[PDB]
């Protein structure tokens, strides 16, 4: 009867000039779950960076199509981020990663393959059956030589489109209707398949391993056959955030917990994942998003300090942010986007979600804190979930957010 308490490691954060994080920053012992991002296939990444098309290039000499691969091979097990007491033919991330699998026997470490920019080769995938095989057999090996994983989480962005490259608001990527047939079946096939390739595994090695999933909200929820599906999956990684952003003018929560009247199209995170319920997960597969960021507008108009309204608008997305504008990490915020600064924190108890508004400028920041946090951890707990994770950890390197999901979340 415990919950999952997962945590998100991206790969690149190690070379970041501001706030570089690496596996022996990760708070190991307040996790239940690391998920590792990200791995890939080979098969088409024209819509990612031309680096990681070359490092796509490289892995893929020699291999046969869609099978499962390191894309930053650099970062994964080349970089020496230290002498670790195992015993392994490689350094990188892995190393570390299989140290602190022995020295944290009972945490649970995933690769995630896709994610935003590597999602594409899934689409191609999705048309073959033998692309499919070749995937689950080769992913499946992969985690039986780096054997510090405990199976495999996929975070395909997504089956029925709503990704980089497959944008419903655009006429020549938006996906017909016969493609969305054809993934909705393909997603079935890949989890039933997967399962089947880690069943063997657990035969040789009598290890048990799981295998996990990443929903979209809304309607990127909807092109999965969840009745069909979920009997192989373990669990289903809300992605609960993002709900408005500097794309748009709509300004808001980003990532509240509770929709309410005063909601952009009556959004939350609780509504999401009741459709996701209705939709046929069960609710204890289910484990519900945190962010460790927010996202920021300028020029925000017609508000004055008072609580946000299902009609904001602000002129932009904030041209500022921790790296690329509109978004800011939870340690950036508090460093730089407080009272010293001229924002004043603000919480709004119905939606149960932080922000700040600098009147002086008329700057709104939408973000989460240990307060948000513990309000989702309780939420999940009352509605029969099976957890909380975040998105991501290099967001705060305190610990002190993944503290508040530990304590709240097993209590």
């Amino acid at each position: 009867e415990q919950k999952v308490v997962a945590g998100y490691f991206a790969d690149w954060q190690y070379a970041n000039a501001e706030n570089p994080y690496t596996v022996k920053d990760i708070p190991a012992d307040k996790l239940t779950h690391v998920i590792y991002a990200f791995l890939s296939m080979c098969g088409p990444h024209t819509g990612a960076s031309e680096t990681v098309q070359n490092l796509v290039a490289k892995q893929c000499e020699g291999k046969d199509p869609y099978t499962a691969i390191i894309v930053d091979t650099e970062a994964a097990l080349e970089k020496n981020f230290g002498a670790v007491s195992v015993n392994v033919p490689y350094k990188g991330h892995f190393a570390q990663l299989a140290e602190m699998k022995k020295q944290h026997p009972d945490l649970k470490i995933l690769p995630s393959f896709g994610g935003w920019t590597m999602s594409e080769p899934f689409h191609a995938m999705a048309k073959n059956k033998q692309a499919m095989d070749q995937f689950s057999k080769s992913a499946v090996e992969l985690i039986a030589q780096y054997d510090f994983f405990d199976g495999i989480d996929l975070d395909w962005e997504y089956p029925g489109g709503g990704g980089l490259t497959t944008s419903p608001w655009n006429p020549d990527t938006k996906l017909s209707d016969e493609q969305k047939a054809s993934e909705r079946e393909a997603f079935t096939y890949l989890v039933k398949t997967m399962r089947a390739e880690l069943d063997e595994l657990t035969n040789q090695t009598k290890r048990e391993y799981e295998l996990s999933t990443a929903v979209g909200v809304g309607p990127k929820a909807a092109g999965i056959d969840w009745k069909a599906a979920e009997p192989y999956l373990t669990n289903m990684f809300a992605m609960t955030y993002d709900f408005l952003g500097g794309w748009g003018q709509q300004t808001g929560h980003t990532t509240n917990l509770h929709a309410t009247e005063r909601s952009w199209w009556g959004m939350g995170a609780d509504v999401f994942i009741n459709q996701m319920i209705e939709l046929g997960i069960p609710s204890e597969k289910l484990v519900i998003g945190a962010a460790f960021y927010g996202r920021g507008w300028q020029g925000t108009k017609d508000f004055s300090g008072g609580l946000p309204t299902q009609d904001l608008v602000s002129e932009q997305g904030a041209q500022f942010g921790t790296g690329e504008n509109g978004y800011f990490m939870f340690w950036d915020l508090v460093k730089n986007y407080g009272a010293k600064q001229g924002y004043e924190y603000k919480y709004d108890e119905q939606s149960q979600a932080p922000y700040l508004w600098n009147p002086e400028k008329k700057v709104f920041i939408s973000y989460e804190d240990q307060r948000s946090i513990k309000a989702k951890a309780n939420w999940a707990k009352q509605a029969n979930l099976g957890g909380i994770f975040t998105w991501e950890l290099s967001g705060d390197p305190k610990g002190e957010l993944v503290e508040v999901m530990y304590q709240e979340m097993q209590k």
